[PDB]
């Protein structure tokens, strides 16, 4: 292969999944692929015989700043600001020694990084290497990030200012003030990171969005105005699932059980790769699921429940014939199964987009960050699910589950989910928004060394 692309993911499941989907799509279009990855949270390189992996930044002996960071729980994310602040010299060395070792017939077209690796723009510039960015969250979230100076002036980023919570955000009516308060509760850290991510995204050679035009049409004018480089909207789950980049072992025994369920009769439940609840909330969720009287498949990550290794506070036999708990599944393959009638999600963007791409309507909870904005946009603009926006109450959980899966009152939500899947499929046909985004992206990358 004449042309090589280097990709550099953020080493968490919601970041590795889209960049290895993109890597596969670009491999399919005839590019050779090198992945730069931390040893931390590495995927199974044996699943990618067609890719070269290079492990960087946390090789032994480890830096003072990274050596003792926890490997699980939300605190593991401290690696993101630390690598941005201290990784530039090592990334430049690794890019240089790859380009020095390269064959004379092959050249590196570009570096594609996660948008959160804002430090990589200056490194790529210093080597006369073009950098493209992969956005792993929505255009709507980007629109909110660019509006932060206005949210700040209005006092929405003040945790102590508990006024106007149920009102429409001034200058941003698609959001309630409480959505902004939730999304930016970690304002001391996010203020600096998001400003840098925006500046270095605007400075990049091109922005790839894991989305499609018909999903986020209201947000296109903002990205065309804010980002001078070309934007490409490609819905990666419509190209392939992320099964090969799983960081955990799949429980595949779930498919034999799904095959025993009537069509659209199962609630799939998963609150993410990082999320945590109190025992009080975890038992309130469990009661809501039982109160619903619907069949369910619930992925609970070890550490989801504060105080327990897994699901110890749950009684044996509880959940009935109706319910299964597992540690991990191939989630998009589960969403594609005919048994699935709905998905109770934490509203992470990969989970939200996979559900949309499989036509599965949603019940939304959130654990902050971009989650409350995804839940608000999908529930109120697209109308493909119900937002549980006032915590965990067993009655409200039961009503939301029944509304989406059974109630005639919820038929419009099930129909909206069906039609949005169809729009995603049409977007991949010749002349479709996603087809044209991908053809343009391939032509654009092929032009970078002219
Ligand atoms: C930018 C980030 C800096 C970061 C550093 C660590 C920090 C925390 C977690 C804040 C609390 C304190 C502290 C110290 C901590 O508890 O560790 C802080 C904010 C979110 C974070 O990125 C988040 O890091 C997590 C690992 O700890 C990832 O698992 C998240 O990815 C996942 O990525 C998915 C794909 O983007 C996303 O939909 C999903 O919700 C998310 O859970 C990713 O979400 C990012 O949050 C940003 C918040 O503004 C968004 O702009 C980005 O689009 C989004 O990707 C991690
Ligand atoms: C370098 C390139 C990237 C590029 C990718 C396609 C892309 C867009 C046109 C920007 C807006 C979104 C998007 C997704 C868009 O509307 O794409 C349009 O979507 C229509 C269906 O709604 C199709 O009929 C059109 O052919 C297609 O251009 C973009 C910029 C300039 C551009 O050449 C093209
Ligand atoms: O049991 C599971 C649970 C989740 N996932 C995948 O983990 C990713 C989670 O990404 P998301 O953006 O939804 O949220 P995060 O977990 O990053 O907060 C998605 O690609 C899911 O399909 C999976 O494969 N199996």
């Amino acid at each position: 292969r004449r042309r090589r692309i280097i990709l550099f993911p953020v080493p968490f499941q919601g970041h590795i999944n889209p960049i290895l989907q993109l890597a596969n799509v670009l491999y399919s279009k005839g590019f050779s692929i090198t992945i730069f990855h931390t040893n931390f949270n590495k995927p199974k390189t044996s699943n990618y015989p067609h890719f070269t992996f290079r492990f960087i930044l946390d090789n032994d002996p480890q830096d003072e700043r990274i050596s003792n960071l926890p490997t699980h729980g939300p605190l593991a994310g401290m690696r993101i600001p630390i690598i941005n602040e201290h990784g530039a010299d090592e990334l430049r060395r690794e890019l240089e020694l790859l380009m020095l070792a390269s064959e004379e017939d092959e050249e590196v077209s570009c570096l594609i990084t996660d948008a959160l690796w804002y430090f990589a723009q200056s490194v790529a510039d210093s080597l006369n290497l073009r950098r493209l960015v992969l956005m792993t969250s929505s255009l709507f979230n980007f629109h909110a990030h660019v509006s932060l100076p206005q949210f700040d002036e209005l006092g929405y980023l003040d945790p102590d200012d508990k006024t106007r919570l149920e009102e429409q955000a001034s200058g941003f009516p698609m959001l309630k003030v409480k959505d902004i308060k939730s999304a930016y509760s970690n304002w001391q850290i996010l203020k600096e990171i998001l400003g840098k991510m925006i500046k270095q995204t605007k400075a990049s050679s091109g922005v790839i969005w894991n989305s499609f035009k018909e999903l986020e049409e209201s947000e296109l004018e903002t990205v065309i105005r804010e980002i001078p480089a070309p934007s490409f909207l490609i819905p990666l789950p419509k190209h392939l699932t992320a099964s090969s980049s799983s960081l955990l072992d799949h429980d595949r025994t779930v498919f034999q059980w799904l095959d025993q369920q009537p069509p659209s009769s199962v609630l799939y439940v998963s609150f993410g790769s990082t999320s945590e609840v109190d025992e009080k909330d975890f038992l309130e969720i469990a009661r809501g699921l039982v109160d619903s009287k619907q069949s369910f498949l619930w992925v609970v990550r070890p550490g989801f429940v504060k105080g327990s290794t897994w699901v110890e506070p749950l009684p044996d036999g509880f959940l009935g014939e109706r319910g299964r708990i597992v540690k991990w599944v191939p989630q998009q393959e589960v969403l594609a199964h005919g048994a699935i009638g709905a998905f109770w999600t934490h509203s992470g963007w990969n989970s939200t987009l996979e559900s949309v791409c499989e036509g599965v309507p949603m019940i939304f909870s959130d654990f902050g960050l971009d989650q409350p904005l995804n839940a608000r946009y999908m529930s109120d603009v697209l109308k493909v699910g119900v937002y549980l926006e006032n915590g965990w109450e067993r009655g409200e959980i039961a009503n939301a589950i029944r509304r989406v899966m059974v109630d005639e009152e919820g038929e419009y939500i099930r129909q909206n989910a069906r039609v949005l899947k169809q729009k995603a499929d049409v977007s991949l046909m010749k002349g479709g928004s996603s087809y044209e985004s991908l053809e343009s992206l391939v032509s654009y990358i092929s032009s970078l060394l002219e």
